[PDB]
């Protein structure tokens, strides 16, 4: 309804200063050609659902890197606020050490480009975007503020799109690795339908 | 973020002819005031990922209705095509009898209002939307065509939003019924952060 | 009143997926240079007048190919719905095996280019267009939904336009093969009018 | 599909001077509310296909009036040119006495409103329009200049539209008085499909 | 007030089908390079003032041709209507054989370009135009419909313009061949004034 | 056809200072309600064709007034120049005493309203206009500068229009008082045609 | 407020037919490169203040030419009216023989370009303009109609602008030839101020 | 002819802070209704021609007030600069005591409204304007910067317009109190012309 | 000079969430009617010059309140980031306890309204604005990021504007309490200039 | 809110006539490349706060030049008024001899380019601007009219920007030469914060 994120088309480009391993570093979309990217926005540092999502994504970051997919969090908070939140104990509502970059969208350019800027507060909705190695947006997930996302589902979706990318088949509802796929044509698909019904 | 679909604001109204228990009947958003609605678009009848999703939601329809949530599927196919597909056995790629309405969007207005129309083909991306009892859009999920969605995740989101609605607390990442929630303010949130860290 | 179908001008170009002898094939207007084409739109698959027109033309398909004229049916339904209709028995309202191509206009682009889209329902009126070997539109016929067309009249018109194409004379009202024509000039035309009055 | 002439919409109103029984008279569409109307345009008086269509319709005018349908011919020629042509013997390419009004569209407004004006010559294509008693346009037929129309087909169409108006059924392809009709709902339509297959 | 006819500027170009010696011929202004032209519009064939003007100019056609001036009539009627009128006897209101071309302006282009189209009826006023051998318009005459023009005056004007073209003198009011003219400069004009007063 | 001068329409209104019987007085079109008006423009005072036209009309003014027609001359020159010219002997190129008003169009509003201004020189062409007692324009006559008009033809035109106004018949070509007129209908017009042919 | 005459800028070009020593001659502003020009407009020939101005400037013309300055009169009257006025004795309100050109601004362009056109009457206000040898406008004087200008003042101004052009000093109020001038800088200007106070 | 300053029209309104007898005071055009106003702009305080003009008017101020005319000087300089200049002795290029108001056009609105703003420098040309008791502009005078104006000519003009206002006669060239005037009509003006030629 | 911030006009209204005594509270300009306001923007929380400015103002907060002036700091950081910074010890680069509100401007509306937003970074320049008890903007101070402002100067300006507000005198350069003021008129100002020179 | 002066961007270029050492001279920003510039606007010559700021800056001019910083004064008054004020003794409200240039902004171009024009009066607010040697604007100070600026604070700001320019560190609040600075990165800034807290 706003912005430029469109399925099947190049994801909007972005550059931003991020906190990588306690240091500041420029992070641009072009750095991730050939790799999948899970880009997830969140409203505000030093809040409540926010740390649980960032922590949950950090702990399982390697599950995504095992598949060739980097995970990136982003909010309108500055890199100094990100760093401060990282230097805050998790017991205190902080993030602690982090295995994922934390981008600063202080110009709101990313949140506006991805159409997740809650304009009346100036903060980003819980928007999650899956971008493939070719730079093409494949999935959109936006939650209202009071409900956090699921890292299980984000992994399931990344796995799904990577599978159909290589093997030319499609993933049924609920597909997890090891589940049957469907050959997307009228004749070859009868194999699947007769087996599972 | 979808055509007229804006999280936090009223969901785009819709009125359509649907197949309901093997017969044609009008379906409107106004019929579900006071109830949650899970509205999922799908591209085409008589294809591949499509039947697995429609069957998955139909099989779980009553799990949603116990929570006061109604599941509605929709594509640009006519109600006559819907009925022919329902009268096709699942062993043949058909839908068999269904426990959820199947709306017809032949004018493509519903797809356009929800910003999910793959313009170059005239069909709807796998856009799923969660609306609460007050008619407010709470959740946007849109997949590219080759990957199905998750009924479990859709049910988790409905449950989470119904919980935050009732108890004024926010749901952490991966929340599921019985999991702990956070009191969203600086003082009362420490209860949660210290417990789980 | 809408579209680009103008008599005496090149027929609006079209490109579509069609079900040809049970399989999917691309169909272009350029494929039919030197041959006549009867392009007939119909509203919806799995309806009532629709199957009778498609079956009628399909049966008489060779009556047209003998004259070097291909017959093409089109609706906004997809090629998957077309095939499912072909695989339904005619006794149940289906098409059965088909001797003509059935094109899919899921983008509604053909129906808009030929100005036959019923905008309020998103379906095509019963529009029928006769195109000569040079790609020029020679005839327009559009019926409101409740009344089917006539295959006999369509054939009579194809025969009359090819005759005048070949001999430069003009066909009177009700002309059928073997009836007298008129030489279109003041002097020679009197041969006809003296005989027939 | 013709200028302001749109199927299912009110036919464009018109007012014109006509020759009626060898005399001049004003003719308006509103004069025929409650009756069906066949309005056929034609390019030029004192030409070749033109008299055969006008004569044919005149000869069969009473067959249409038995059905409550009035026939009207129109061209851009004036009423004085019409009258001189009526006063020319049919043996000599004239019209002789006529039993149908003959309207003069000297302003070309009727031809422009019904979208049949061949602009490069300023004359009307062979456009025929069937309008019901309610003033709603039900059928559009337009031929290129070389080929005349069929009065039998126009009569078949008036009959069919009057049958569907009164009974609420629909007319299959090729329907004539004495042919089976279809009841246009999924269940009742089966009566027809098993009888005729 | 309308059109492009301006004294002292190139007369609007025109090209039309015409009846010339009972046969159809294309006629265009560029055919008359170097010759004077009298172009007279008249409203309708088979009317009343019209034939008397057409006959009067046809009979005097050679009077104009001896001066290198070609006379052209034109109305919005078709060439076929012209020809049918030429083949009507003058005793019956016809034209009989003619010595001047009769142009057919079915597109109303000539009438519009020369600003003589009575819009509310689609017919030309009695506009007469005199054009010199260089293509420049010298005289405009337009009569309301109920009053015919004067061929004597048209000839007088052609004579006057040709005399002034050659000798650089100017023609007093009522001038005819043989009358005194004025040398248009202050000193030499006294010759005329002192003699004629 | 001139600026706002349209045949069959209310003549453009005008208001001017004029020289009348040697004195200045305001003249306006509303003064001549119920009387015919011959309004003739001329380019410039103290030139050559101009005085011959003005003097010719002044000498025959009473021939028009007997018919209830008032003749008015107009040029862009001022009333002071008009009066100096009236006071110049005719032997010297002057007008002498006048029997018609001479209007001063110093603002060029009359020439612009009547579409007779020669823009590259700021002077009026030899435009002549006949307005009936009802204020309607009946005749336009515009000559290029070198050739004067004919008072004879203007009187004939006034007589013709007055005759058609009173009797409802129409004046043929070259009609003069005493000539036969035509009753403008198909049947009654045969009296004239058979008589004169 | 209107036009293009701006002091300190190139005077607007002009080109007009004029009366010079009893004959018609073209006059352009470029004719006067290297000389001063006093261009004075006046409303109407054969009026009242006008002749006294034209005569005053004519009698004093040589006083201007001795200084290299040409005087030019202009009005919207034609050169023929000018000459007629020149050929009218002064005792009768005429100009008699003139020693200055009299330009004819019949198109009102000169009056428009110099912004002196009294629009509601189409005549020129009493605008006087002093152009220097380089074609630059140096002085503007415009009087309402009832009050004539001063030839003495115009001469004083020409003399003054020619003094400052040559010596680089500037002329005080009321400066006449022989009066003191001021050196335009702070220190040298004190020579003047101490002297005269 | 200056910005909004038009002869024969209401003078552009103005309001300004002015120095009046050593003190600051608002001065408006509406203060002078019923009185004549001489309003002269000048470029800059503490320059060279400027003081000679201001002193000349100040010294003659009462000669104008005896006629019911008030003299106002204006420049873009502030009222504090005006006072400083007044407090500067005349021997030093100052103004000394002043008998006329000095307006401060610091916003440059007066100079712009009167079309005398030399834009490239931001100062006013030597524009003098004469306004009658009705608020109507009667005279415009504008010199380039190097040449000063004439207080004698300004007084002559005021006397002349006041004279023509009272008596309805017009003032010839160079008129001064005591000189003959002309009765502005053709007949009465002869008195003046025969007397003076 | 700042977006909507203009000296001498009402200051841009603002409403924001601020940290006030360790808690969250709304702050709006209307709360400060009758009191002076020093509103100082700063780029980012957890940075370097920023805390020194906030601490310097916090330490002097009462010095402004004794003068009826409230100090307010604002950045684009959220109130949660503000509080985290407040709960960080000063020796660590934190703010520690504070005695001035810290407004959050995460919609950037305050910064944009006061024209201090560094657009390419999304953060506010070091803009300080002084607002009087009546809500009028009296002073603007904007520093590039590297250089901090001076609380002394801010206090001096508040004292100065309150003094001139009360006594209607003006404060010379460098004015501090005890220093002389000037009576702003020509006469009374001489007291000051003679004393101090 | 108006103009083009933006911190961090090239200062608006300017060029003006100025008074330097009692003589007129052109001053332009390009003349000060490599040097800091303090450009201070002031409303009006010969007023009250203004002379105290000009004299104060003139007295301290060398303190700025020892730093490589030039001071320029500018108002809308002309250079002739600037010089007159300089030649007025300070005891009388004058400026006396000066050691800084005084620019004349008679076209208001500089005041408009720097956004300090008080449009309603045509004078400049007390806007002060600090430009570094590269031409970049570093500081904006604007005071309402009744309160003068501080030459001490201006000198402080210049030193701070020159220090940060040279040493890359950043100046805390109240920094004066000799005080400690901050190293603007998270780690190195701790040096400062522990020492001073």
């Amino acid at each position: 309804a706003s912005g430029n994120a469109r399925i099947g088309k190049p994801a909007p480009d972005f550059k931003a200063t991020a906190v990588v391993d306690g240091a500041f570093k420029e992070v641009k979309l072009s750095d991730y050609k050939g790799k999948y990217v899970v880009l997830f926005f969140y409203p505000l540092d030093f809040t409540f659902v926010c740390p649980t999502e960032i922590i949950a994504f950090s702990n399982r970051a390697e599950d995504f890197r095992k598949l060739g997919c980097e995970v990136l969090g982003v909010s309108v908070d500055s890199q100094f606020t990100h760093l401060a939140w990282i230097n805050t104990p998790r017991k205190e509502g902080g993030l602690g050490p982090l295995n994922i970059p934390l981008l600063a969208d202080v110009t709101r350019r990313l949140s506006e480009d991805y159409g997740v800027l809650k304009t009346d507060e100036g903060i980003a909705y819980r928007g999650l975007f899956i971008i493939d190695g070719k730079g093409v947006l494949r999935q959109i997930t936006v939650n209202d503020l009071p409900v956090g996302r699921s890292v299980d589902e984000a992994l399931r979706l990344v796995q799904a799109f990577q599978y159909t990318d290589e093997h030319g088949e499609v993933c049924p509802a609920g597909w997890k690795p090891g589940s049957d796929t469907i050959k997307p044509n009228v004749d070859d698909s009868k194999e699947y339908f007769s087996k599972h019904n």
